[PDB]
């Protein structure tokens, strides 16, 4: 659910993770996909498309088991849908962190979402 | 949708409205209703169960028109489920600005929304 991968983001990048992504971009956050601003907003492309795939569960709302190990995010086993749930936020939170480098506030509230580019298809 | 509700809230209390409201409280921005922990708050509880009326369209995607008449929030045509849905972002943009009074920023981030005391029938 939305407290897991807020969660994961926070313990990936050190950083509030509505404030620094709920709106970042025309990929991170609320709304829906759109052409990319940067490595940070390709990483929520990416996660986008993950939640897609998914059949089962519900990628916002359901709650899933992960533990944090030697400074890692490990899914528990959960079942099949819920896991593949859990490793679509851990491989967004890992993007996130490694591209905090290129991370720019002129896109962190990017109210134009609406209005970006379409995205190219999953 | 998200847009209108957003600009609303701008043109009415003058904040950043995902900053603001996003993750206020047990009733602000994403997840569902939860027992209020303000007035700013209990404005988000009333406008999620204004919601639940609706029969015909979608509150987070589905775009309506407005207009700013002498600084007055002013729902225009649409049909009948998008007129409601309009009044329903007008009457929380309104409460929200009538209740800056007593915003508190330790509300901002609610990250414990998962586990706010469920909220009694709308």
């Amino acid at each position: 659910s939305l407290f897991e991968l807020g969660k994961m983001i926070l313990q990936e990048t050190g950083k509030n993770p509505a404030k620094s992504y709920g709106v970042y971009g025309c990929n991170c956050g609320v709304g829906g996909r759109g052409k990319p601003k940067d490595a940070t907003d390709r990483c929520c492309y990416v996660h986008k498309c993950c939640y897609k795939k998914l059949t089962g569960c519900d990628p916002k709302k359901d709650r899933y088991s992960y533990s944090w190990k030697d400074k890692t995010i490990v899914c528990g086993e959960n079942n099949s849908c819920l896991k593949e749930l859990c490793e679509c936020d851990k491989a967004v939170a890992i993007c996130l962190r490694e591209n905090l480098d290129t991370y720019n506030k002129k896109y962190r509230y990017n109210y134009l979402k609406p209005f970006c580019k379409k995205a190219d298809p999953c």
